[PDB]
């Protein structure tokens, strides 16, 4: 009734499926994903209680040495739905058919209930990420004619990659109240096109609903990629990037109590 994964005990890449009905198709998949840490003392552990539905991440890392300082952040511990295109991990037991071509997908709301506790000024964000690839089921990484979209609904001490492009308004719901929120749009080229939406009023805890197609429509419109609507929306990942090249100690704890994807009866891109 409790799933647990732990770094470094389970290796340098701990991860596990959440498959509550035991049917062999995970509803979500979790990864500790310390992708840019070469070595650290301490541990990071992610627990999911299958009765309460609470996902709890506890991280206490020190003596951090990065794989490549130019990649800036240290890792992105996360939970995701769909096909993560960097590896053979996937979760497709849900109402939205990911992966699917962006030209064929309906819009959906993404609602997350969570609480973030970075310790001692640790730079972090809480970001939702999607990869858009040329093939339907990619498992070996990302090419220069493909896109990452990120949506940061909390941050402290981290700036997205690239250059600011603009500000957009997006209607969201925060703690039960519909509100017009502002997101900065940032664009970079980092081996693939990266577009990040960073909220101007970070939300450290609570329940937030966002309309996914507002973000993907803007990422499509500012993209330099050809044939954007042929790309497949592989996944929806939710996690915390953390750290900078001068962070040597990273203590952080967070919780997620609910992720819901709600299909709408309208195209993703408008
Ligand atoms: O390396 C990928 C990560 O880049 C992070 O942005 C960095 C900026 O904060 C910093 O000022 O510049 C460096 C080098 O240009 C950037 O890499 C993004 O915050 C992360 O989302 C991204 O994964
Ligand atoms: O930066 C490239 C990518 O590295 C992979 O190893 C990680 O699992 C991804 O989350 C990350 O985005
Ligand atoms: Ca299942
Ligand atoms: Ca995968």
């Amino acid at each position: 009734k409790v799933l647990k994964i732990r770094y470094p005990d389970d290796g340098e890449w701990p991860g596990a499926p959440i498959d509550k009905d035991g049917d062999g198709n995970p509803e979500f998949y979790i990864e500790i994903n310390l992708w840019n840490i070469l070595n650290a003392t301490g541990f990071a552990e992610m627990t999911y209680n299958l009765t309460s539905g609470v996902l709890h991440y506890v991280q206490q890392l020190d003596n951090i040495v990065l794989r490549d300082r130019s990649n800036w952040v240290h890792g992105y511990p996360e939970i995701f739905y769909g096909n993560k295109p960097w590896n053979a991990n996937y979760a497709t037991d849900g109402p939205i058919p990911l992966p699917s071509k962006v030209s064929n997908l309906t819009d959906f709301y993404l609602t997350i209930s969570y609480k973030l506790e970075p310790k001692n000024g640790l730079p972090i964000n809480f970001a939702i990420e999607s990869w858009l690839t040329r093939e339907a089921w990619r498992t070996t990484g990302i090419n220069s004619d493909e896109q990452a979209v990120m949506i940061w609904i909390y941050y402290d001490g981290l700036q997205p990659a690239g250059s600011k492009v603009k500000e957009i308004v997006v209607p969201i719901i925060v703690n039960g109240t519909p509100v017009n929120a502002t997101f900065e749009v940032w664009k970079a080229n980092i081996g693939w096109e990266y577009v990040a939406f960073r909220i101007k009023t970070p939300i450290k805890e609570g329940t937030v609903t966002i309309p996914y197609g507002a973000f993907i429509s803007v990422a499509a419109n500012i993209s330099s990629l050809p044939n954007y609507t042929e790309l497949y929306l592989e996944d929806v990942e939710i996690g915390t990037e953390f750290g900078t090249p001068s962070t040597t100690s990273a203590h952080l704890e967070w919780w997620i109590t609910n992720i819901t994807l709600t299909p709408l009866d309208r195209p993703l891109i408008s």
